[PDB]
């Protein structure tokens, strides 16, 4: 709907060639799960039930995009696959079902949320480093927290945790 706008092409590009590990121009489930999954929860010291319950969300994602392990799909494939999933997922959250993005989001809250409080404080969130991988000052970092803070509570939800660290899959600003 929103989701044919040409400014998501730019972004969908540069992420899909970031995934793509051998640098063939087609992507694998194999390669995804590698850099979007196993990385992080070996960064973050997640038990290994933990881990599982995270690939688990990260496999049914993809596969809703169209992908499969030894399977090998070039970007245009790919990007109509996430068009027609992101499609049927906005009917399903208007219908009040559980979508895949608030599933995946809740396994990641669970692993970042180290002691047992339910909420993420900031020393919490900077334990990991995001997906590119390289850290800025210490006070660029405190500054971005603030502002995913969207209330003033001094700390983090779900809704809150899920858009900035999932946001790019769903939404464009
Ligand atoms: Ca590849
Ligand atoms: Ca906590
Ligand atoms: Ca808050």
């Amino acid at each position: 709907t929103d989701f044919d706008n040409p400014r998501w092409i730019k972004r969908h590009k540069h992420m899909f060639d970031f995934l793509d590990i051998n640098g063939n121009g087609k992507i694998t489930l194999d390669e995804i799960v590698s850099k979007a999954s196993d990385d992080i929860c070996a960064k973050l010291e997640a038990t290994p039930e933990q881990t599982k319950r995270h690939q688990v969300c990260v496999e049914a994602f993809f596969r809703g995009c169209g992908m499969e392990y030894g399977k090998e799909i070039a970007f245009p494939q790919f990007l109509d696959g996430w068009k027609q999933l992101a499609t049927s997922e906005l009917k399903k959250w208007a219908r009040n079902e559980p979508t895949l993005i608030r599933e995946w989001g809740d396994a990641v809250f669970d692993i970042f949320d180290k002691d047992g409080s339910g909420t993420i404080t900031l020393d919490e969130w900077k334990a990991y480093g995001k997906i590119s991988g390289i850290s800025p000052s210490q006070e660029d970092c405190e500054a971005t927290f603030r502002h995913c803070d969207l209330d003033d509570s001094g700390d983090l939800d779900v809704d809150e945790m899920t858009r900035q660290h999932l946001g790019f899959w769903y939404t464009l600003d």
